[PDB]
């Protein structure tokens, strides 16, 4: 990754939230990446909903 500023992730998988700290993302959704302190769990935002999802289901742009 570079200093591109607004870094987003591409949801390449349909991932339905089970836990309240998860968020619903579907294949094709482009979500805002707001936390990557965990290399297994990333905080993504869809519209106005944030949650932690396994990074293996999303693709990092840049």
């Amino acid at each position: 990754m570079d200093e591109t500023g607004k870094e987003l992730v591409l949801a390449l998988y349909d991932y339905q939230e089970k836990s309240p700290r998860e968020v619903t993302m579907k294949k094709g959704d482009i979500l805002t990446l707001l936390n990557s302190t965990n290399k297994d769990w990333w905080k993504v935002e869809v519209n106005d909903r944030q949650g932690f999802v396994p990074a293996a289901y999303v693709k990092k742009l840049d």
